[PDB]
């Protein structure tokens, strides 16, 4: 490991058309002082690999304003007005990348593995191709993207992705000894640990240097032999995205809050289903997981609890709960695509008759990214459970035969909850009315509902939790 | 996680034929417990996955002891003779898979991963297929390896290996706090981390619990979600297989001396048995040097005083070891993606054969040496990687080693880039083939003919072979 006192130093060699890995999630582990190297050194066309595009005057972001970024391949947009007009504008090529498909890969890509294949994207544009990479500035579509290699194993279809691989590595951590080893601060972590891995030439920054000897060798996070180069960062901001702090809808909450078990691992989307967790049981137990990397999810922080290296999915500060684990990107993914997680529960925007799924991608409205969703319904293991409001405008169909949005995935909801009913969902009979709200009758639920459906012969009135 | 106080509670719902992932690199890290119930219970028909065989009298020999296993699925036999008589008698099955093929794999089973692409194995029996799986009680071959499929990635040839799944996964670990979380100490991590992920039921064995809070969250080594099952270990007999510890003619100690030239200052290496890691012992104190050890070590340090013995710090020849300031502990997987992706600089091991490309034979005699690969196929599989041979030069009889084909079983084609013997130092290119670039003094290039079975170019600049004293 080369020490560097000058982050400009460290990153000066990058030539323009490098393909570089940034890490972080959101805001939380950027490598903000080596972003702010490149604006500097002003290395352009760059293919830069990395989750999300940061704000837009800040992290990644900074470097989208400066146009030096031709390529970014990621898996959430988010809250970057910038990216969103540079890419809608032809400006800016986009590969939208699932968020453990990207981690894998990336994984793969310092691991030796030219390629593997997972089920996450099956059924979608990622496996079928035509994701749009880069518009004209007409407003028709310049680049789409191929379509990946299909295969069944053990009766079940896998697409193939290929390793990335990056000519750098800007990595954020939070310390490193004097012999080069490195270890990361909380949900900080996320993508820096794999991506320190996979570059020709990593370098990395730190807030703090100690001594050899510091750390416990068992508790070196990235042992030396993977970082190149490492600097210690001039000035660290701790910049907060988005603050969260404590001191019909609520129909569906507290009929989603119980799907709560004791004992139960839970990822929960934004929304609906992370808010039903406030109505669990304090004497139930439910560790809950967070795809950048956490399990063991606790309530938002008092304002003296408040952190920037510990945010949820959503990008809010959050706090965990004791005996609580922080772990990288594609170990998130692993735990979420090996099904080892009991309960995903996630919104939608479009269910089918035997539970295929749409609910990133609106086109020519909405197209952030897929994030972690199309990873999180991957799994037969674990149980998809679906939250949201029966009907669209003007009573249009959301249950329906075939979904006309693009699909998260195929065949992956295994129940849907609304405020008028509860449904089972099965692969090959489709849906089954297990629990209706009162008031309401069956031929409601029909013309409410886009296809056909049984009736349990056990149909009880909906519950709620209170 | 489910806490339990007797283990063979733990474990009595293993059924007969079940597939169990077993911890553990040689004694180290080994679930001696857990493998204690499995005596008691007695279930049998087993596909046991574990890296080695334990020894003949304790670990996973217990019960081959006792025939509770129908097939190992393993990457080195080791010292254990039990094994190696019931493999060659036709009583066990025995899938020999390189090391880190088997971390990656088991991994993938755990990651949701169905299968994958590796290097390792190719041009060897692992890719071609007939490795004997299985013997016949007349000796002949009753069960043979499949191929594995070939596929080309940017100008490279690879396999397709599949994910490993067990339905129960014995696991030891040194610490566990009440919720579940989990700990390893030292090189004892080994496999016991990514068995831990890809079972249907993980059942972990530990020495200590320790309350809720008592780890840093960052430090958590396997977390709950994994831990199906927790309990205390009873009994911890601390065994040592190979005692090494601190207080040889000169042809081999002439090959010692020039290999130990081949280290540079921040130089990460994996040094095998025997010459290559000797000769660590003449590089310079004012050299760094960082030695990696594929059970998943970095910083690797001389061997211990009397007093520094630990049973939970062993190299990868199983000896017991110390490591330096500065050093880390890992996963078996992660070890393998370290080697594999081509981190570590220089690979130095032996060899019994070369061709006149690179290719290598050093981990099977048919009929006389079958214990297995070991890490040996992963560390010659990166094209970054310098993979260093040192040997004699020639065999019993004045008999070939460098050669125009390699008679023996592969461990890889075209993946040695310099041989060192007592006679010569060769340059290897996948392409051109030998190049003389150092002549031991006394000799001629004649003599290095005569004891080459193939033809060589001649360096302009041929040096007299080097000594570091
Ligand atoms: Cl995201």
């Amino acid at each position: 490991t080369k020490f560097y006192t000058d982050a400009v130093e460290a990153v000066k060699d990058i030539p323009n058309g490098a393909t570089v890995l940034v890490g972080g999630f959101g805001l939380c582990g950027i490598p903000e002082n080596l972003i702010g190297a490149l604006l500097k050194t002003g290395v352009k066309e760059l293919t830069a690999v990395s989750n999300n595009a940061g704000v837009d005057n800040f992290g990644l972001g900074l470097l989208l304003q400066s146009k030096q970024i031709k390529r970014m391949i990621s898996s959430y947009v988010g809250e970057n007005a910038e990216f969103e007009r540079q890419y809608l504008a032809g400006e800016l090529e986009v590969e939208l990348t699932p968020q453990g498909t990207l981690a894998e890969r990336i994984r793969a890509g310092g691991a030796g593995v030219p390629a593997f294949y997972t089920s996450t994207g099956y059924g979608t544009l990622v496996q079928e191709g035509g994701s749009p990479i880069k518009y004209n500035k007409d407003g028709s579509i310049a680049i789409a993207s191929k379509p990946r290699e299909v295969r069944e194993f053990n009766g079940q279809h896998f697409i193939l992705e290929e390793a990335i691989r990056g000519d750098f590595a800007l990595v954020k951590a939070w310390k490193a000894d004097q012999a080069g080893n490195v270890t990361f601060r909380k949900s900080a972590r996320n993508f820096n640990l794999p991506m320190c891995k996979a570059a020709e030439t990593t370098v990395v920054e730190v807030e703090e240097i100690v001594d050899i000897g510091s750390f416990a060798p068992e508790d070196i996070h990235i042992p030396k032999i993977y970082v190149h180069r490492l600097v210690k960062g001039e000035k660290y901001e701790k910049r907060i995205e988005r603050l969260s702090v404590r001191k019909v809808r609520e129909r569906i909450i507290k009929r989603a809050a119980l799907e709560f078990e004791d004992g139960m691992y839970a990822n929960l989307g934004i929304g609906i289903p992370l808010l039903a967790s406030n109505f669990i049981s304090p004497n139930m137990t439910v560790h809950l997981q967070s795809e950048n990397g956490i399990l063991g999810l606790g309530p938002y922080p008092l304002q003296n609890e408040v952190d920037a290296d510990l945010i949820n999915a959503g990008k809010e500060t959050v706090t965990v709960l004791p005996g609580a684990s922080y772990f990288s990107s594609d170990e998130s993914f692993a735990m979420i695509r090996g099904g080892h997680v009991n309960l995903t529960m996630l919104g939608a925007m479009q269910v089918s008759k035997y539970g295929d799924l749409a609910n990133w991608m609106i086109p020519g409205k909405l197209v952030k990214g897929m994030g972690g969703a199309m990873d999180l319904v991957s799994s037969a293991k674990t149980k998809v459970v679906v939250t949201m409001e029966h009907s669209a405008k003007g009573n249009a169909h959301k249950i329906m035969e075939k979904c006309t949005l693009p699909l998260t995935g195929k065949q992956c909801v295994n129940r849907i909850i609304t405020e008028k009913a509860v449904f089972d969902v099965d692969r090959k009979k489709g849906l089954t009315l297990i629990e209706l709200w009162e008031g309401l009758t069956v031929d409601d639920i029909k013309k409410s509902t886009g296809c056909d459906f049984a009736v349990s012969p056990k149909l009880i009135p909906m519950q709620q939790l209170e």
